[PDB]
């Protein structure tokens, strides 16, 4: 069983070291908090939160960094290396990369203005990386609501609250133009923009992402508060201003009978959202962890101990 007090004796300063690292990084890179939260999400959805995503290529297995959902998208790896080194200095061979990334994600949310809580700890590091599983398990922005639900259920998160609350991670961070081009100019081969996208916002997005333009250009997930972790993400959905298809479907999908009331509840109360986010975050953080003597306490998050 994972427990929040796992390192209270072996490394009481772990959370503070993680926090300090993120605070320093945020000065030069204001997007790092969002990036780190996403790394934890992509770690947990592939064989569980086992730091498998942090592993680099080997001649025996490919890195998850080359998965469609990670390649030229996932970032912050050097920052994780930095805090790991700092933690290894303070507490040699004690804190796993899996736990480190989980704490990093929580501290990132808190630093961005979100809720503060102690995440369960005790996870251990994987002995391999899973590229094929990452390609299969990571959800895509073009997924329909049924597909999004399927993706979450596939890894162990059955609740619509899990999906709606965790999607709130898009209350900050960036998204490439490439992922919304269809919504803007030719949605589902209709030759028309996605009808669930507010027409005024449509114009704004088209200006940021012109047809035949730079597909790697970045746009804010939350037009209200781009870098603050708050419930504004849901207010946007209510006005048909979710950025990607997967965001707006939580409110507009024909299959959203169960998700609409959740979107409204989170848009109506910060407390309700934050409570749900922490609950869902801990559930995601409890996905098939290696514990006890299983796996290792990786010294270098990029490679398995030898
Ligand atoms: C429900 C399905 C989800 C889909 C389809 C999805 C899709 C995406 C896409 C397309 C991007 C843009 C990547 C890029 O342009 O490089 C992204 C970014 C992001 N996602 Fe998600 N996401 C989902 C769920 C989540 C969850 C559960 C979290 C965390 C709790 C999360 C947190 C983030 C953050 C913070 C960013 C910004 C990262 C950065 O700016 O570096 N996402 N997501
Ligand atoms: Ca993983
Ligand atoms: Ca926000």
């Amino acid at each position: 069983q994972l427990t929040p007090t796992f390192y209270d004796n072996s490394c009481p300063n772990v959370s503070n070291i993680v926090r300090d690292t993120i605070v320093n990084e945020l000065r030069s890179d204001p997007r790092i908090a969002a990036s780190i939260l996403r790394l934890h999400f992509h770690d947990c959805f592939v064989n569980g939160c086992d730091a498998s995503i942090l592993l680099d290529n080997t001649t025996s297995f490919r890195t998850e960094k080359d998965a469609f959902g990670n390649a030229n998208s996932a970032r912050g790896f050097p920052v994780i290396d930095r805090m790991k080194a700092a933690v290894e200095s303070a507490c040699p061979r004690t804190v796993s990369c899996a736990d480190l990334l989980t704490i990093a994600a929580q501290q990132s949310v808190t630093l961005a203005g979100g809720p503060s809580w102690r995440v369960p700890l005790g996870r251990r590091d994987s002995l391999q990386a899973f590229l094929d599983l990452a390609n299969a398990n990571l959800p895509a922005p073009f997924f329909t609501l049924p597909q999004l639900k399927d993706s979450f259920r596939n890894v162990g998160l059955n609740r619509s609250s899990d999906l709606v609350a965790l999607s709130g991670g898009h209350t900050f961070g960036k998204n490439q133009c490439r992922f919304i081009m269809d919504r803007l100019y030719n949605f589902s081969n209709t030759g028309l923009p996605d009808p669930t996208l507010n027409t005024t916002y449509l114009q704004t997005l088209r200006g940021l992402c012109p047809l035949n333009g730079n597909l790697s250009a970045l746009v804010d997930f939350d037009l209200r508060t781009p870098t603050i972790f708050d419930n504004k993400y849901y207010v946007n959905l209510e006005e048909q201003k979710g950025l990607i298809q997967s965001d707006q479907e939580l409110f507009s999908s024909p299959n959203a009978t169960d998700t609409i009331p959740l979107v409204r509840s989170f848009a109506n109360s910060t407390q309700t959202f934050f409570n749900a986010f922490v609950e869902a975050m801990d559930r995601m953080g409890n996905i098939t962890p290696l514990t006890g003597t299983q796996g290792q306490i990786r010294l270098n998050c990029r490679v398995v101990n030898s």
